[PDB]
């Protein structure tokens, strides 16, 4: 339904000085695009949407490592918060994929929620949705923190979107650039003095 | 030095549907203006700034009720987080004051005083308060305000710590109110036309 | 529900097991109630309150100074419920201390669901007075939420409607509870060391 | 520091004193370790880690699945220290499932939910020693007192618990009770319903 929080092309983002930033990343980042707390507030709402739509059956929460781990944890924490303060409640099991994970035979007949960090071309998720559906789940839904407006898009749209962003390489909140920037709490844009430095 | 997070005049804010909003305010709000989480992030840095400038002597944190209570609580929580996770720290003491003055209290003498306010608009409230505080000779007076409005009506006061500098729009939430309502709202938001009419006094 | 009961011989926790402000390092003896334990109890307390007072407009009344942390945290959890359910109720806030100095005219309490938030009940005198006073303005309901309740011989016998913890007859500090204005800037509820009790004596 | 010690006669907490998920209302006996208590212990655990390993680049290795919640929180506190200190030391994240999932010349922080016999941690240690790093330390949320123990004692311990079977906070019982804030003790009805 919703395209998520839409971030425009001309969005300047925030100065790093305005926030508390992991200072081993001072000169490598351009601006802060999505502050940690903004992600949290958005994730809280997403959690309520997920429960409204899939909270009528047992849910299997599928975390796509590594970039999705932070989103996955916070999303589940907000779901768990709903489940212990409402009369409506569904049990959840958790799984982790990259390669690994449990036998996807456990997905049969269950409500599967795939949790991803970002959709670019959409190829990764199409491949994943292809492989999951061959085990006939009761329901497959996909929640992605980010969706990128890009000419290379297939045209796939996930079921839950946190943020729709421009075609710029974002890092932070578990999103990496060659395994760097994962320990950053905010989603920020990597600079050239950060790209060339951490390249390859 | 820092004017805080500058919110542009053409800032659209956020559609309500994207966030979790209290049901009884569903039709009373127009947009989410400053999301609760953004306030926390900015406040976290603000706590570090305060500790850099005032972390030398015993401080008295003065809360300007009612609107400042949320910001007061969170800012103190962030400062306390620093105090218990760092080598050197500074002991704090808390006082409360409401202005027409209804609160107390002369205890500010010789102490580092941190006044915590929700929003500076014309500057009169703070000017008055600062005169009343300087009446009793504190070692230092500092003001942290969550919001500072850009308005021609401004006398020209600028606090030492600012979270967000905003346009001349009437905001509510995060303890800020409209005729005592909307204090029970985490986000800073803009009132709808129906909302203004419903809670009009 | 008397809340979480703490026995008279509860040793508490060694300070070395938790993160405490170093400027209180030699001023405290044991951690009595960890801050996180307080939050969890407070989460359940918020649900109970809405279950009982969610019917009509709520006026939350904070008893300064000691109750500000509990008040802010209790109301945060209540707000979390209000924006995640289909049914929510408006809530206005007020601040008093500790006669009633400061605060709005108590006539505004007329007809509303009044919820009084206090840090600690000892003799019960402070609360019984305030209750009798508030009842004069004929509100639909008056309920008292208190973080702590002491088991003391001096007790008149008042029992609040919502209790976080029932504690022994020791003097505790932290979570906005003070010893001569000190220790309010402490996250955990703790007991004072004799060295600290002597340092901040009045 | 042997961590927080929970005695054998620990009655735990009555479920009615806390907020608990509906679907586990009868599957639980007592709340054993409140979520908030876990956070407070973890916060102090983070400063212990930074005291010991915070001079060099750390690689935090998460042990799936049970350790994921403790791993996330412990990292958040370390990251919080890291962006409030003056000497911000970088850290990378790795994941391993025990061997389904899965450094040389780096500092490794292994993060685990619970030490029981030590068989899991023993294997992982010998499986990490092969890659030859600089330093390896182990952080475990729980260390269970048991006669079936090899006698391994990790470098960082949150809580020392009696020989009871606890669930919650990503610790499971046949993959259930992971969606639970507090560490709790299973009810006998719960053992029967979710048996495999
Ligand atoms: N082969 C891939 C790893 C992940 N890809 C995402 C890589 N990626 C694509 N864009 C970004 C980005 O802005 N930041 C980060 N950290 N990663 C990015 C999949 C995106 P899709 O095009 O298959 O839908
Ligand atoms: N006499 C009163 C205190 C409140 N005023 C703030 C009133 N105020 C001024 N602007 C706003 C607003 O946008 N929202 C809310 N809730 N209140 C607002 C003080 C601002 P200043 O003009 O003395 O510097
Ligand atoms: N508003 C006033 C006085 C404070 N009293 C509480 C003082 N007090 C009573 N016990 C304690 C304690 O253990 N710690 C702290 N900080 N304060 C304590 C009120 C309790 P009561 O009138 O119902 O007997
Ligand atoms: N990798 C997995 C699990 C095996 N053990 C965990 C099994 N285990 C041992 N005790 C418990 C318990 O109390 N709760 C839960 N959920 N699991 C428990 C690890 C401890 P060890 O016996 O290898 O030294
Ligand atoms: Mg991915
Ligand atoms: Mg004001
Ligand atoms: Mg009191
Ligand atoms: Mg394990």
């Amino acid at each position: 339904r919703s395209p998520g929080v839409v971030i425009s092309d001309d969005e300047p983002g925030y100065d790093l000085d305005l926030f508390c930033i992991p200072n081993h990343y001072a000169e490598d980042l351009e601006r802060v695009f999505i502050p940690h707390g903004l992600i949290m507030d958005r994730t809280e709402r997403l959690a309520r949407d997920v429960m409204k739509e899939m909270g009528g059956h047992h849910i299997v929460a599928l975390c796509v490592l590594k970039g999705g781990y932070k989103f996955f944890a916070d999303l589940l924490d907000y779901i768990k918060a709903l489940n212990r303060n409402s009369d409506r409640s569904i049990p959840m099991t958790v799984d982790f994929i990259r390669i690994g994970g449990d036998d996807l035979s456990t997905l049969t007949g269950k409500n599967v929620l795939i949790v991803e960090d970002i959709i670019d071309t959409g190829k990764t998720m199409q491949t994943l949705l292809s492989l999951v559906r061959q085990y006939n789940p009761k329901m497959v839904k996909v929640a992605s923190l980010l969706v990128k407006r890009t000419p290379r898009s297939v045209g796939y749209k996930p079921d839950f979107v946190g943020f729709e962003i421009p075609d710029k390489f974002v890092v932070g909140y578990a999103l990496d650039y060659n395994e760097y920037f994962r320990d950053l709490n905010h989603v920020c844009v990597i600079s050239e003095t950060g790209k060339a430095k951490y390249k390859a």
